[PDB]
This record gives C-alpha cells, sequence and structure tokens, in this order.
C-alpha cells in the first residue's frame, strides 16, 4: 500500500494494488517471477514476462532485485518497463496476487511524462474541474466532478477497454497495443459515443430528454460510467459534446494519461473539414434552411499529453481528441489524436484527422443576402469569427486559462501566413469594403433567466453622409449547437435616418413570455441585425449569442471540515421566474465529499418570489481540497449549477 | 496543548497556553486556585479570582471541577467566565504557569459569539485575505497576509494594549475594561495611527516615501507589527487607510474579535460629517482649489462582530470601526464602533460617531460651474454617487461579497425615506432637469500601466433638436484619496455638433509619457468631461476614475506540497514599460508557508520586452490552505501584487 503513496495511486489502492509503469514498487514476503496481463499473453507481445530474483539489477525490462531479509520476511522491488502495456496483471513466482499497471506521468521515460508536478496534479490527479460554456462574449464555467478515483471507476475503465471493437476482433493485439497512450486514446475516445453497441452515451440534441437524463443535468462522469456498467454496457440517455469529452477525460485520467477538457467558441464543427462555409439569407437576414450546418456556439473536445513516436520528431505535447463523431470523407466517426502544434502550424498531413480540427478553429464564413431577381450580395459581417476563446481550467486554480494561442498564431501575422500556406487556406484577402458604417449587438448589462430585457443594435456612421436605411432585428432561441428556435423578438425600421459622424442605438425588447417555451438548458438566445442601405445596395450583418443567467446557488458548509466526520451542506436558491417552480430537486456529488450522489426533492412548489433551501448530509473520507458540485432541477428552471471548494483537514 | 485544538488556538499554543473565555480547558497534575491578570489585580474588578477545587460545579464565574485521578496524576477542568477580561493570567494554587485568555467566537454566551462555523473560520481564524482597491468601475482585490497567528504577534498585540493611553493613566481600569470587545475595539483602533507617541503606523499621503516603506508596498500586517515592537514602539513609515484597517484587523483577529476589512468607493471621508458637499469649478470644469476635501476614490475601515450592551437592545452584529483619524467637531480622532444597522437606519444618535460613517456613505455632492460676472450654475452630474460598492471578502471563498445593502436601503425606496428622515437628510428632490442630453466616460477595454490608450466622452442626445456645444475634456493622475496631479491629456472642442436622436463618442488619448511622472502606486487617472450648451446655458458634467492594470505575476509551485518539506515558488512577470526596470525586487510571505518574509533582488536591469523570474525557497510548517502573497518593486514599476492559494497536506 505504501506503493500507492509512492505511485500517486493512494485513493485507488484499497483492496487491490495499483501502480504506474516505469517505476519500482515494494513487495514483501533461487526463484523466478512471472507476469501475465491479457486473455492470450505472449512474450514478444509484451503482455507476458518471466524474470529472475537477481540481486544486482541490469534493467532493460522487468526486474526483481532484492533489498532486505528480516529473518522471517523478505523485501524486494519489482520494476515494470516504461512502455509496459496498461491493464490487470497476474503475479506468480516459482519455487526451486494482482496489480493494475497505469501510465506514469511522473516517470521521465514514460511517453506521458509531465515535466512539472503542478501539471501532473491538475491533469491526472485532481478530480474536480470546469467545462467552459455560455458564449464567446460571456463565458460560463460549469463545475464538474471527474471523480476518476471514485470507487469502482478504474474497474469500469478496464471493462471499457476490454469490450472495445479491437478487443473483440483480437484480444491479443489489443492488450499489447495498450502500451501506447495514442492507442489507448483512440479507444477511450471511440468508446464514448461512437461504437454504438457498447457505447457509453447516446447523444440527443432535440431538447426532448424526458425518458432519460438531459445532457445539461450531469454534474460529473461517475454516475454516467456507473449507469453504463450496471445496465450491461448499454448507451446512457443522454449526452452532448461536453459530456462526451468530460467522461473521456475521466477515463483517460483514471488510466493516467494527462488530460484536460477544452471549449472552442464559434466552432465550425460538422462541416466536412470545409474551410469556406457559405450561407444564403433572405431579405430579413434569415439563413435559408436546408443541409447547411450552423456554426456551433461552442464545441468541446479533450487534449491529452503524450509523445508521438508514430510521427515526425517534435510533435510531442498536447494532442486534440474529439470524441464527438462528425461527418467525414468516408463515414461518421470521431477524430484524433492530432498534435495541437500541427494544427497551429497548418501541417494538415499529420495523423489523425488534422484537417477537421484545423477547420473547427479556422474555417471562414461568408454570408450572402439573396434578393429579388435571384441576385446575391455579399454582406459585411464583422461579428462572426470562428475559433474564439479556447478555454480550459488553469493549473492549480479556478481561473480560466485561454489557450487560443496554442491553436492559432495572431491574426495577420507572418507565421499565420505560413500556416495557412501549408494548409492551402490563403483565403483572407479581406473585403474591407467598409461602407464606413459598422454595427454590432450591445447588451448593456447582465440579464437573468426569467426576466425581460433590452439588447441593442448599435450603428456607427463614421462618415460625412447621412444614410437612410432599413434595419431588420430578429431574436430567436438557440441550442448550443446552432439549432435556431422560434422568433422571440422582432423589430423593423424602414426609414432609419443615420446622421453623419454619429452613432445610433436601436433597442429590441426580449420578453420571458416569448422565449420561455423554446429556450434550451444552455440559456442561449441569438440576436441578429441586418442594416441595408438601398442606394449603394449594401448589407451590414451583425449577430451575437446572449447567455441568460441562472440564479446563484448559495452553499453553506455547516460544521468543522474534518476527515471522517459529519458535514452538512446547506444549498439554496431564489426563484427568478414570475411563476412557480414545481418538482424541485437538488443533486450533489464530489469525489472526496461523498461516495454516493445525494438527492433531495422538495414536496411543495416554490412560489414566484420564494427561496428553496435544503441540507445534504456528507461524510467526507479524504483530506485535501474537493469541489462539492451541485445541480438544481425543476419543471420551469432546469440545470442550474453551483459549486464550493471544501478543504477538509485531519480527523 | 489539546486545549489548543479545543479552543481553536492551536497555532498560538506553542510554548505557552492560550485559550478562549467562557469555555473549559484541561489541566493535569482540599486546595484552592487563584488567577491574576493586570499589574494591579482586584476581586470586584474581575481581574483577579480565587476558587476552590470543587467536585460538583455551580458555574457563575471561575470554577475548577475535578475529572480523573490516575494514581500519580490528576485531571481537572478550569472554566473561565464568558465575560472574563482578556489578557495574560498567572495561575497558582494553595496547599492544605500562565495562560492567555482571548475572546471566544465559539461560546454562545460570549459577546462575540458567531452563530456559524464558516464565519468564525473566516473572521477569526483565516490569516489571508483581500483588501478591495482599484475603482468603483474596476474593482481590484489586493492580497494580504493578516498572519494573526504568526510567531510573536499575540505578544505584540498584548504589548499594544499594555501601552495604550488608558493603561498609562490607570492600568487597573484598563485591564478590567478589556472584558468588552467594544472597549478593546476602541483601543486597537486608536493605537493604529491616532495616539502619536506609541502609534503603530505613521500616515503619509504625498507620494514621497523614499525614507521608509510606501503604503502600497506592504503585503501583510506582520512585518508592520514587528518593525513597531523592534524599534521601541515607534510609528512605522508609512501607512494609509487600508493599511491602518488591515493591521487593526490583524490585531482584533488575533485577540479573537471577528473582524473583516471593508472598502467603500466614492467615500465622503474627512468632510465634517457634512451631508451636503459643494464644489465650484471654472469654465473647464476644474474644481477651484482651497480647503474643500475631494471625495475619496475609495476608503477603508473595519467591521467587528459583537453585541452592544451599551446601547438600545438590538444593535448587536457588525460594528464599523474606522482607524483613520478624521477632522471632528472637537479635534481629530478615529471613529466608532457604531452599529452598521444604525447607520443603515439613520439612527445618528447611536454611539460612537454614527454621523461620520453615515456621511461616508450618504453625503450629497453639488457641482457648481462659476462663470463671468460671478454667476454660478448648478451642473447636472449623474456620474458621481457617494458610497458605491462596499466590498469585503466572501466567507470561505475568494469571491468578493458586496455589502452595500447593509449600509443602505435601495435608492428611492420607502425605508430609505425613513432613514433619511431620522437623519435629517431628506435632501434628494432630484433636479432631474435633464436637457434630454446625457454623458459619461467610457473606456472600451482594459488598459495597462505602461501603455497609451483612448477613453471616450460618450454623449447621448435623445432629443429632436440639434445642439452645438463645447466639450472640455481633461485627464489627470489622482491619488486614491482624491489628490489631483497634473493633467496628462486634454482636448477642448468648441463647436461640437450633436445631431438629433443620436450619440457621439469623443476620444481622448492618454499617453504613458504624459502620466508616468505623477501616477501614484494606486494606478488611478481621473477623466473629466464638461459639455456646455450655450443657448440655454446648461452644464453637463461627467467624471470617471480609471485603474491602469499592472502585469500579472505568474506563480509556479515546484515540488510536492507537504508539511515540513522544501517548497519552491517560482515567481515571474513581464516588463510592460517601453523602458527598462532597475532595482527589481520580489518579496513574499504568507502565514503557514514561511515564518520569515523572503526577498530576492535582481542584480541586472530588466529590459523593455524581457521577463524577470526568480525562485523563493519556502518551508511550510502547517497543513491546510494558505495564500502565498507576493509583491514586485522596481524603480519605474512599483507595488505590483500577486498571490496563489497553496494547499499543503500531510507530511
Ligand atoms: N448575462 C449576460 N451578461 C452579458 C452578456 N454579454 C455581456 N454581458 C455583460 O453585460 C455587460 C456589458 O457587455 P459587454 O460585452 O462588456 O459590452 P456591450 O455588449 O458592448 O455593451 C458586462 O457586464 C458583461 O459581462 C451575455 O451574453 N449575458
Ligand atoms: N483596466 C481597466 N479596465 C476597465 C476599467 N473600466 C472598465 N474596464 C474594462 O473595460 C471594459 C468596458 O468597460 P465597462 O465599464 O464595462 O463599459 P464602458 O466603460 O461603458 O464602455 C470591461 O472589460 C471592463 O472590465 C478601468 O478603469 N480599468
Amino acid at each position: 500500500e505504501t506503493n500507492g503513496r509512492d505511485h500517486h495511486t493512494a485513493d485507488l489502492c484499497r483492496e487491490k494494488l495499483v501502480v504506474r509503469r516505469g517505476q519500482p514498487f515494494w513487495l514483501t514476503l533461487s526463484l523466478t517471477f512471472s507476469v501475465v496481463t491479457g486473455p492470450a499473453p505472449s512474450q514478444e507481445a509484451g503482455t507476458k514476462a518471466r524474470f529472475p530474483l537477481r540481486d544486482a539489477v541490469e534493467e532493460g525490462d522487468w526486474t526483481a532485485t532484492v533489498v532486505d531479509q528480516q529473518d522471517c520476511t523478505l523485501s524486494l522491488q519489482l520494476t515494470t518497463p516504461a512502455n509496459a502495456p496498461i491493464g490487470l496483471y497476474r503475479l506468480s513466482l516459482e519455487a526451486s496476487g494482482h496489480f493494475i499497471l497505469l501510465f506514469n506521468a511522473w516517470c521521465p521515460a514514460d511517453a506521458v511524462y509531465l515535466d512539472s508536478e503542478e501539471e501532473r496534479q491538475e491533469y491526472v490527479l485532481t478530480q474536480q474541474g470546469f467545462i467552459y460554456q455560455g458564449s464567446a462574449k460571456f463565458i460560463k464555467n460549469i463545475p464538474w466532478n471527474f471523480g476518476q478515483f471514485q470507487d469502482g471507476i478504474l474497474d469500469i475503465c478496464l471493462i471499457l477497454l476490454d469490450v472495445n471493437p479491437k478487443f473483440l476482433k483480437n484480444a491479443g493485439r489489443d492488450c499489447s497495443r495498450r502500451s501506447s497512450p495514442v492507442y489507448v486514446g483512440r479507444v477511450g475516445s471511440g468508446m464514448v459515443n461512437c461504437n454504438d453497441d457498447q457505447g457509453v452515451l447516446l447523444g440527443r440534441w432535440d431538447n426532448n430528454y424526458g425518458d432519460g437524463v438531459s445532457p445539461m443535468s450531469w454534474i460529473g462522469s461517475v454516475d454516467i460510467l456507473r449507469r453504463w456498467k450496471n445496465h450491461g454496457c448499454q448507451r446512457v440517455k443522454y449526452g452532448q459534446c461536453w459530456v462526451f469529452a468530460a467522461v473521456a477525460c475521466t477515463v483517460l485520467r483514471c488510466l493516467g494519461i494527462p488530460t484536460r477538457v477544452v471549449t472552442n467558441y464559434n466552432s465550425a464543427h460538422d462541416q466536412n473539414s470545409n474551410l469556406l462555409i457559405e450561407y444564403f439569407r433572405n431579405e430579413f437576414g434569415e439563413i435559408q434552411g436546408d443541409k447547411s450546418e450552423m456554426i456551433w456556439n461552442f464545441h468541446c473536445w479533450v487534449e491529452s499529453w503524450m509523445t508521438r513516436p508514430d510521427l515526425q520528431p517534435g510533435y510531442e505535447g498536447w494532442q486534440a481528441l474529439d470524441p464527438t463523431p462528425q461527418e467525414k470523407s468516408e463515414g461518421t466517426y470521431c477524430c484524433g489524436p492530432v498534435p495541437v502544434r500541427a494544427i497551429k502550424e497548418g501541417d494538415l498531413s499529420t495523423k489523425y484527422d488534422a484537417p477537421f480540427v484545423f477547420a473547427e478553429v479556422n474555417a471562414d464564413v461568408v454570408d450572402w443576402i439573396q434578393q429579388d431577381d435571384g441576385s446575391v450580395h455579399k454582406s459585411i459581417n464583422r461579428s462572426l469569427i470562428v475559433g474564439l476563446k479556447i478555454s480550459t481550467k488553469s493549473v492549480g486554480r479556478d481561473e480560466r486559462e485561454d489557450i487560443t494561442h496554442t491553436y492559432k498564431y495572431p491574426e495577420g501575422s507572418s507565421e499565420e501566413r505560413e500556416a495557412f500556406t501549408r494548409a492551402n487556406h490563403l483565403n483572407k484577402l479581406a473585403e474591407k469594403e467598409e461602407t464606413g458604417m459598422a454595427m454590432r449587438i450591445r447588451v448593456g448589462q447582465s440579464m437573468n433567466m426569467g426576466s425581460d430585457f433590452d439588447v441593442f443594435a448599435h450603428i456607427t456612421n463614421n462618415t460625412a453622409e447621412e444614410y437612410v436605411c432599413r434595419l431588420l432585428l430578429c431574436a430567436r432561441t438557440v441550442s448550443y449547437n446552432g439549432i435556431l428556435g422560434p422568433e422571440c423578438g422582432t423589430k423593423y425600421l424602414l426609414n432609419l435616418t443615420l446622421e453623419p459622424f454619429s452613432e445610433k442605438s436601436v433597442p429590441l425588447c426580449i420578453l420571458y413570455e416569448k422565449y420561455r417555451d423554446c429556450l434550451t438548458e444552455s440559456n442561449l438566445i441569438k440576436v441578429r441585425a441586418l442594416l441595408v442601405e438601398p442606394v449603394i445596395n449594401s448589407y451590414l450583418l451583425a449577430e451575437r449569442d446572449l447567455y441568460l443567467e441562472n440564479p446563484e446557488i448559495k452553499i453553506r458548509i455547516l460544521g468543522e471540515p474534518k476527515q471522517k466526520r459529519k458535514l452538512v451542506a446547506e444549498v439554496s436558491l431564489q426563484n427568478p421566474l414570475p411563476v412557480a417552480l414545481e418538482g424541485c430537486t437538488f443533486t450533489v456529488e464530489g469525489a472526496g465529499l461523498t461516495e454516493e450522489q445525494k438527492t433531495v426533492e422538495i414536496p411543495d412548489p416554490v412560489e414566484a418570489g420564494e427561496e428553496v433551501k435544503v441540507r445534504m448530509d456528507l461524510v467526507p473520507l479524504h483530506m485535501g481540497l474537493h469541489k462539492l458540485v451541485v445541480n438544481f432541477e425543476s419543471d420551469k428552471l432546469k440545470a442550474v449549477k453551483g459549486f464550493r471548494n471544501v478543504i477538509i483537514g485531519p480527523a
């Protein structure tokens, strides 16, 4: 067990040994040792090893040097190789139990070696985190309990590997190839939503999740992974991209591959890696429906840290893995791993799937306004820029780290030019037409889910001429992935006089009664404004995605935070709606604060102004920092999150 | 010592016992006990007590019931009264050592009882915090190490009490009256800056702090309190309001009185509690200098939690204590404690100093524009509102808690009307004149110390008429307390045409070359704008205080965070100036991470683009959460702060 403390697997080391490859582990008792892992072990396949109880050393692969011999006892040290395959091993010796071997971010020779402690702590050990959502212009951080070290998750991850397509075809090859984080990476990734029989989650995007758990409701990977195994490995209802990435992160972290979930705003996902996306809108600026895919408000994927021996030297580091399956050249599958640096450099020939990730982040959009006589005019749209605020949690702290710079060079820089050339993407001549006029959507201040509020189409005329235009404003609810719902606010002005060297601000009132019916749990509304000057026949387009704020969840920690001691969390919130909330339910969890997810229903409805308050009983079994993540659910106010860091010291 | 763990005084209990009143403490060995505290103890004065080693109990005051008698040993329990005076006590018994008694936030009967654990943890136990600075429109949180439990601070606080004016006049009364947190409160407060002989800090506000430590340089109370005692209790150079409040908070926390430092923006401090402040400006909007005090950009004071038996029932709770001496009716002294609820209610007759604090938060300002022929016109100024974002650190987390609601009822609410009536302050008829025109200062985006940037006078004409006005823009550096330095950007338009139903934005370029000479360490610049329409002869005034951002200090924690183990903190920053930095110096501290303040000078200058990086060696002796607070100093970039929460687990 003091191996746990040595291998950073302490929480995992309870009633079975679990260690990390490339590092020596204590064992206490001429004879020889033998290890076997797969269901068809073999010597050359690395899945089986025979080694003597020497006294010297001479590394190479597996060794078992002796250290002490306290008369009736015998202390020795087994050493696994830095590239030993991952999995369950059987340990037996000959005259004259089992351990689980994971990747080792701490071992210099391991392919997943992490140069610094804080990063190993964050990307492998810390079980709580954030998934960035909201909007490019108002980023929200959703708390999430990865809980990779929660009870039974490691066993589920091994089951997850042992049931993947490649293990079914040839269990022997699979177990052997599991020495490679890129190989394990592609498996973890494909098992999340792709591989439709044994897949972990079943995606659904239509806002109709009654017969399952809505994607926005999950507050951690643990419950998903459990519902999967406890129902014979059947897809859990339901997930969406951040959920896929989130459980993929949990699995990979459990297994020891440093991983972090990333969010990209204005993501050109599900376009066939196409770098020039065109939309055709009618005279009110409404995109003319069909087979065209909308830009996603945000899209999530994960990044895993490892070396890439299967590619040109120098591509070690972060590798982008997108477990959300997308339409590809020959089928619909997930993507990666591809080195992020390759994406930044425009090296699209690198495996795997470089052109897809490159597009998510660099695609170019053209908005056309179709008119009478089928004439088509290119509108100026300065509001849309693909690949916006690539975010992931900072190492060791709750602040958000912007990693956009790792995927892209500064706009219009020379290095950007190089990358775009290497990617056959020199399209960026910029129309710059500039009617001298500009326009953008302004919000003024934060709005809350449940309230009425004004937003504004803000026009700037930095010219000597006075224009007379028509301005078409339209606001409609949107799913996080682009699906537009019905209009929830419209306004047109047919004779807008824009004075010279001035600015005008036109308000658009958005009412709760108009957006309550179709707003998804992502709380997004998309405001659109089209300004057209009939003389020159110019079209100025501007759009913005608003995020309506949910009420905050107050969290009081009652009692002294000590290991193995009653802890009460009082959670509450105030109903923001002008009507009553029914079926209120608080849900809580967090690796380190409970082994079980806690739930508390509220029998009676919470009226319009009222607050709802309950107390959850916790029994924290671990010292150190842990995030208590909480979710609130009701009939008319869903998926409101909240969290609280709890320290918990010595008993 | 297990008393430490029982009395929440563990860090204090090393080589001398320290406990809290109103609660039993273990003691292990017909006889009777005796306790003496002052230098002139007495029975009725509560400073001396004689009590028998009973076997039953019968509380009342001091008791010494026996519990166990393991043959050669004897375990008993002394119990101090809930209102026992605070201090050093001598314990001796008769036939047939010493403890330090502090206030007890955990004891239901004590005057400082705190109803919940999280609040006791925050306001008494946590030794790290934030002091809000910056500007109403851009709040900055300065890290601060209170370190009330650092080695030797308790002894300094006792010295602090034993050398106060009231102890010099009659040591006997002083020691007795130290049973009252309000009494100890007034003492702690007065000793910080007021009482000029033995005062802790010497205030200075002229930006000339070469022969001492600048107020903005301090990163904790510890070093201040130490320099005080180690130089025979001589005022330390130099402090300002937040520093005074900060050390006052340290002392009060050490002593056990729950305390938190608060910041108020646009604070009408140092006006003689006057509720109607008037300024006379010339034709450019410049205030015409003299004896008039400027509104402070922000002002800080502390709040201590206690009951108020010396007043009408119901005034228990937070009490505002302002250790910054201000001009009063008869002399210049500090103020409070006054119940915050009394200030909210307008109950100005409550002791102590209610009308002063009431003014800080409620004063009304009138801006007059003097003209030719000595005619004076009242300008409309919607940009200034006194008492803005009363802030203090949240309990248990790093987020800022807005406590403005505790000092004031909503604007124009009925309760506000009541409070203003009880305070003879019904002045709020509102001019509402509204030329239909409005104006405010806009910033666009964050600017950094060291860069050039534009701000804007944003004019709104929601009228059918077209006006032709003159706009006078002026930007000047300012100290946090209102002291205007020389202008650093001006623009004067005499024929500004404002078109009907339009907005105009006029830029004012502020250059580093222009503000580098006089900017204070608070990084504040005050933009002013006066728009006058000559026809009706109307004056519109708008002002705003900008905060220039300092570069961030990156903090890497090298090694595993374990009790009693080498810990290396790598701190760095990137020079934001277009010129070189010389005399660079990093300073670090934090109760729980070092017993000593660490310093590291950088021999060579840091050039214009370059980064500076160094490593500090720490030896953390305590488990749990601790903030490592850091300060960077140099010739041309001063007082830049930074911090990092470090967890530190079992050895
Ligand atoms: N709730 C919410 N607040 C927003 C959103 N966008 C902006 N805000 C907030 O509204 C204020 C102004 O928005 P900002 O983007 O800074 O400027 P503006 O939109 O150009 O006026 C800021 O306090 C923002 O944090 C949004 O989508 N949702
Ligand atoms: N560094 C700095 N940033 C500021 C300051 N005031 C506002 N900002 C930031 O500038 C942006 C716009 O300012 P805001 O007050 O929201 O609106 P505006 O001033 O009316 O345009 C936001 O990102 C603010 O956080 C200031 O004094 N200093």
